[PDB]
C-alpha cells in the first residue's frame, strides 16, 4: 500500500525520490535540501539528531556524532578494514556478541541496521511530508559489490525504520534506469563508473530494445565496497599532521577536537581542488604550547593532493579491467561512460577514467540524483505504473563452499544473473556441515565466510533412500537462501545456522521497538521548544497590554507585570521546563487580572 | 550564433540553463554547484573571486566583498531604499557623477552593472565549459517589477560580461514557462509568488491551448523591487544587535567585522527556522570590552522570527490584491499558486500565501530553478527550436509625464501588453520638453523619473506645417524607447536627453574593456599559484631521484640536492613568484647534475 519511494542511501549522502505519475521526482527534506547527510548525533542532553543538525554539531560532540557507517555495515569486528576504521573514527567502534562491527555511544552498544535506520526514518519522513500520506515501503540501495552480509544488513536497516523493503537494488543499476529513461537512450552498452564517499563500483550494463520494451542487463559488475571519498581525505588528513609536527612540533592525533576540525577542513580544501589549482588550510587556535595558542596554516597545491591520492585513483581503474573482461567487451564496445558520485568530480579521477576508456563521459546525468531516482524507476516497475521496462541484474561476487583441503569450490559464478538457482545432493543420509563463502580467491580462508550451514542426519529405515539435496537461492536482492530437503521423501531439512553474521529475529523486533521508542523521545524533547514559542508569543501579547495601559495602569499592577515578564524571559534563558512552564503561569494570571481590572 | 543560454541573475544566486536538444538543463558550475552567488570580492593582494569563493572569504572581508548589488543596479545615490543601504551595507556606496548609485572598492568606482558583469562572466564561462563552444548569446532575467533603468542596467551588464542580450525576461514569466512546458498544465490560470533575496514579484498568468500552440498571457503583475531575504535578516540582525546591547551593554552596529559574523549567523538561523523551531546563535568571542572577550549566545524561536518579519510578510499580500483586481479575477478563478525563490520556503509566508488563496501552493515547483529553465525555454523560442510555444508580456507600471501644475499623466498604462507603441503630437513647431516617468501616483514628484527628453523648435517656412509627433515604444524586453518626427515633412528630429540614469555608450565601450583587462589580469594573477604546482610536481620527482640513488650518492653531492630541495620548499611557502622561478631552475640543474654524475 502507498507509495514505494526510492531511498539511495549513501555513505555521506542520502537521497529520496519518488514516482510522480510516470516522471521520477527527487524530494526534498524538511531543510529543504534534495540530499540529506547520513549523519546521526546524540548530544549531551539527550537528543538524537539527523543530516544537517547532526553535521553541524559533529565538530564539538566527535565521539557522539556517527557518520560513514555505511563502511561498518555487514562487516565483522575482527575485519582488516573495520580494524583499521578503529583507529581512526572518533566514535567507539566495538565487537557485539557475535563479533559483529558494532559502535557504542554513551554505554549503549548499536547495530549499524539501528543507526542507518535513523537516516531512513528521515527519509521516509521526508516523502510522507511531501505527499501528505504514511509511506511503508520502499526500494533502498546498495554498492553493486556489496556482499551477502552487507547487503542483508541495509534489508534490515530498512525494517528498523519502518520500512517493506520491496527491493535492494545495485546503485550502478539505479544510475543506468535513470540515465535511460530518457527515449532515445536506448540499444547502446555503458559503463557506469560509481565513486562515492565510501564504495566504488563499476558495472558494465546493455540498454536494448525487445518487444517494445526497453531492456537493462547487468553484464558485468566490480569494484571495492571500501575505497570511497573518505579514503581520500584520510591521506589528506595524514599530511597536514605530519606537516604541523614538522613545523609546530606537535602531533595533533591526540586532540580529538582538533582532529575532527582538520577532518572538516580537509575534506573542504580537496573539494576546492577539483576547481582550483591551490587552496588554504587555516586552522586557528587549532591547539596550544607552553607558548601559546598555535594556528595551522598551510597551502595544498592541486599538484600534491594528487600525489597524496593517485594510487586510489589507480585502485579504482583495475576492477575496470575485469569487469570488461568478464563482460567479454572491449572498450571500443562502450557507447557511453557514465560517472556517478562526488568523488567523480575530481579532475584526475575524470582523466583516468577519460584515458582508460578513450572517450570522455558524459555531462548530462546527475552524479547525486541519479541514483535515487533509478530507485524510484525500480519502485514504478514493481507497482506496474512504470510499463515496457524490464531489468536482469547479477551476483557481484562467486558462491562457493569449503571443501576438504581448505579449498574454495565454486558453486555460483560471479556475474550469474539473479535470481538465480543452484541444487546439490550432499548426503545420502549422514548429517552434512557446509561452509558457505563469496569471492574469488583459491583459498577458501583468503575469502569471505558467510557461516556453517548444519544439518542433521536422516535415521536409516527400510526403503528410505535419503538424498538430502540443498538449494541456494540468490533473489531479486542479491540475497543467498539455503533451503534443504530431502529428495526422497520430499521432507524440508532443517538448516541450523553457525558462525554467520547478522541480526536475529528477536534483535530485529526489538530493534524495531526501540526505533519507534526513539521517536516518542524526540516529540518529548520537542515539548521544551513548543512551550518556548508559546511563551515569546505570550512576552509579545502581554507587553501590547501593558503598553495599551500607558499610564492608566497603577504602580503595583504595572510593578506586578513587569516582574512576571522579567522572570519569564530569565527562565527562557534557561533549560527549566517546569521553571518555563510556572513563568507563563504566573505571567498568564498577571495579564488575565489587569485585564479584569482595566474592565473594572 | 551558438547556444542561446538562460541566466536567472538574482540577488542572491545566479543559475545557467540551456536547451538540451528539446528539454532544459541546468548547467554545475565549476565549482560543480547549481547554482552560483551573486558575490564577488577584491582580496588585499589584489585577487578577483566570483560565487562561491567570494562568499566563503566574505566575512572577514567586508569592505571589499560586494553582495546584493543588484538592489542598486539602476538606481539613484539619492534614492530613498538606497540612502538606507548607505548606512547598512559593509561596502562603499557613492554617487557616479551622474548621481547614479555606484560602488567604491580600495578607491576604483564602479558602476553595479560592471559587477553584475562579472557573475555573468561566470556563468557564460559555465556553460561553455559545459558546451565545449563559445556562448555569446543569451536570455537573462529580471524581476517583473523592474522600471525602465533597472531594466537597461541589467542588459548593460549582459553587454559587458560579453553577451548578446537576446531578450530580458521577467522572472514570474520564465516561472511560468518552466512550469508550463510539461504537458498537460494547459487550459489554466496560475499565480507566480517570487520571493528571493531581494526583490518581490507577483503575476497572473493565463496558459491556453491555441491553433494547436501553448500560450502564455501576463494578466497583471505587480510587487516591490526591494522586498526580499535581505530584509527579513536585516530584522533578524537589528533584534540580535539590540538584545546584545541589553544584555552585555556593547552596541555591534560601530563595529564592520562583528556585523559579518553576525550576518551570517542570523541568515543561517533564519533559514534553520523554516524547519525546526528554535535555533540557537553561538558567537564566541564576537567582541572585546575592558572586562574582557564578550560571547554571544541567544537562542531564537520561530515565534520570534515571525513577529520580527510578518510585516514585511504582508507587504507582499496587498501587491498580490491589486494584481488581482487588475487582472479581473478572484482567488477562485486561480488553478494553480507557484511559490519561486528562496524565502518562500519560511512556513509563515506559505501559510499567508496559501490562507489568501485559500489553496495549498504547487510542490513540484523548483523554487531555485524553475526561472532559468524559463529564461532557456525563452532561447529555445527565440531559435526556434521550441516549437508551439507562444507568450506575451506586459509593463509593470504606468509611463506618464509630467504636465502643467506638476500632474502625472498618463500615457501608456500598467499592464498593457508589450511591445506596445503610443504616438502624439507635442507641438506645431515651437521647442519641446517632456518630463517621462513611471509608477502611478497622481503627483509627477512621486513617480519615478525617467529623464527629460528635449526637441529644438522647427523653424517657420513658407507651406510648412511643423506636426512634432513623438512615439513612446516599449519594446520585448520591457524598454522604453523614444522618438520623433515632423509628420509634415517625415522627418526624424533629434531627442537630446537629460536628467537620465544609465551608463552611456562611451562608458559602456571602456567598461567592456575593462572587463576583458580584468580576465587578463585573472589569468595573470593565477601564475603565482600555477607555478606553485609545478613546484610541487618537481620536489616529487627529485625526491625519488634521490631516494633511488641511494647511498651510491656522494656527500657533497647529496648536500646540494637536499639543500636545493629545502630552498624551494621554503620559496613555496613564500610569495615570490620569481624566487619561487629561480628556486625551481636551480633544483632543475642540481637534478640534471647528479643525473649525468649517475650515468657516469
Ligand atoms: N567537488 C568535489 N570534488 C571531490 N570530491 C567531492 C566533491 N564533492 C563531493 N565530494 C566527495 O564525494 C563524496 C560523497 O559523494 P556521494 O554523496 O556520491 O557519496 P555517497 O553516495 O553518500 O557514498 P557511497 O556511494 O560511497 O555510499 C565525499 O567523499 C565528498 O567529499
Ligand atoms: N529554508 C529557507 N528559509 C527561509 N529563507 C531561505 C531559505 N533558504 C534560502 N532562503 C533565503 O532565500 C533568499 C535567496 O533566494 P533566491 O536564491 O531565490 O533569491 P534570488 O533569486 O537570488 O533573488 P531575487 O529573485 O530577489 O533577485 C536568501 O534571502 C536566503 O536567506
Ligand atoms: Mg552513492
Ligand atoms: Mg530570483
Amino acid at each position: 500500500s502507498g507509495k514505494i519511494i526510492g531511498i539511495d542511501l549513501g555513505t555521506t549522502n542520502s537521497c529520496v525520490a519518488i514516482m510522480d505519475g510516470t516522471t521520477p521526482r527527487v524530494l526534498e527534506n524538511a531543510e529543504g535540501d534534495r540530499t540529506t547527510p547520513s549523519i546521526i548525533a546524540y548530544t549531551q542532553d539527550g537528543e538524537t539528531l539527523v543530516g544537517q543538525p547532526a553535521k553541524r554539531q559533529a565538530v564539538t560532540n566527535p565521539q557522539n556524532t556517527l557518520f560513514a557507517i555505511k563502511r561498518l555495515i555487514g562487516r565483522r569486528f575482527q575485519d582488516e578494514e573495520v580494524q583499521r576504521d578503529v583507529s581512526i573514527m572518533p566514535f567507539k567502534i566495538i565487537a557485539a556478541d557475535n563479533g559483529d562491527a558494532w559502535v557504542e555511544v554513551k554505554g549503549q552498544k548499536m547495530a549499524p541496521p539501528q543507526i542507518s535506520a535513523e537516516v531512513l526514518k528521515k527519509m521516509k519522513k521526508t516523502a510522507e511530508d511531501y505527499l501528505g500520506e504514511p509511506v511503508t515501503e520502499a526500494v533502498i540501495t546498495v554498492p553493486a559489490y556489496f556482499n551477502d552480509a552487507q547487503r542483508q544488513a541495509t534489508k534490515d536497516a530498512g525494517r528498523i525504520a519502518g520500512l517493506e523493503v520491496k527491493r535492494i537494488i545495485n546503485e550502478p543499476t539505479a544510475a543506468a534506469l535513470a540515465y535511460g529513461l530518457d527515449k532515445g537512450t536506448g540499444n547502446r552498452t555503458i559503463a557506469v563508473y560509481d565513486l562515492g564517499g565510501g564504495a566504488f563500483d563499476i558495472s558494465i550494463i546493455e540498454i536494448d530494445e525487445v518487444d517494445g520494451e526497453k531492456t537493462f542487463e547487468v553484464l558485468a559488475t566490480n569494484g571495492d565496497t571500501h575505497l570511497g571519498g573518505e579514503d581520500f581525505d584520510s591521506r589528506l588528513i595524514n599530511y597536514l599532521v605530519e606537516e604541523f609536527k614538522k613545523d609546530q612540533g606537535i602531533d595533533l592525533r591526540n586532540d580529538p577536537l582538533a582532529m575532527q576540525r582538520l577532518k572538516e577542513a580537509a575534506e573542504k580544501a580537496k573539494i576546492e581542488l577539483s576547481s582550483a589549482q591551490q587552496t588554504d588550510v587555516n586552522l586557528p587556535y587549532i591547539t596550544a604550547d607552553a607558548t601559546g595558542p598555535k594556528h595551522m596554516n598551510i597551502k595544498v597545491t592541486r599538484a600534491k593532493l594528487e600525489s597524496l591520492v593517485e594510487d586510489l585513483v589507480n585502485r579504482s581503474i583495475e576492477p575496470l579491467k575485469v569487469a570488461l573482461q568478464d563482460a567479454g567487451l572491449s572498450v571500443s564496445d562502450i557507447d557511453d561512460v557514465i560517472l556517478v558520485g562526488g568523488q567523480t568530480r575530481m579532475p584526475m579521477v575524470q582523466k583516468k577514467v577519460a584515458e582508460f576508456f578513450g572517450k570522455e563521459p558524459r555531462k548530462d546525468v546527475n552524479p547525486d540524483e541519479a541514483v535515487a531516482i533509478g530507485a524510484a524507476v525500480q519502485g514504478g516497475v514493481l507497482t506496474g505504473d512504470v510499463k515496457d521496462v524490464l531489468l536482469l541484474d547479477v551476483t557481484p561476487l562467486s558462491l562457493g563452499i569449503e571443501t576438504m583441503g581448505g579449498v574454495m569450490t565454486t558453486l555460483i559464478a560471479k556475474n550469474t544473473t539473479i535470481p538465480t538457482k543452484h541444487s546439490q545432493v550432499f548426503s545420502m543420509g549422514g548429517a552434512v556441515t557446509i561452509h558457505v563463502l563469496q569471492g574469488e580467491r583459491k583459498r577458501a580462508a583468503d575469502n569471505k565466510s558467510l557461516g556453517q550451514f548444519n544439518l542433521d542426519g536422516i535415521n536409516p529405515a527400510p526403503r528410505g533412500m535419503p538424498q538430502i539435496e540443498v538449494t541456494f537461492d540468490i533473489d531479486a536482492d542479491g540475497i543467498l537462501h539455503v533451503s534443504a530437503k530431502d529428495k526422497n521423501s520430499g521432507k524440508e531439512q532443517k538448516i541450523t545456522i553457525k558462525a554467520s553474521s547478522g541480526l536475529n529475529e528477536d534483535e530485529i523486533q526489538k530493534m524495531v521497538r526501540d526505533a519507534e521508542a526513539n521517536a516518542e523521545a524526540d516529540r518529548k524533547f520537542e515539548e521544551l521548544v513548543q512551550t518556548r514559542n508559546q511563551g515569546d508569543h505570550l512576552l509579545h501579547s502581554t507587553r501590547k497590554q501593558v503598553e495599551e495601559a500607558g499610564d492608566k495602569l497603577p504602580a503595583d499592577d504595572k510593578t506586578a507585570i513587569e516582574s512576571a515578564l522579567t522572570a519569564l524571559e530569565t527562565a527562557l534563558k534557561g533549560e527549566d521546563k517546569a521553571a518555563i512552564e510556572a513563568k507563563m503561569q504566573e505571567l498568564a494570571q498577571v495579564s488575565q487580572k489587569l485585564m479584569e481590572i482595566a474592565q473594572q
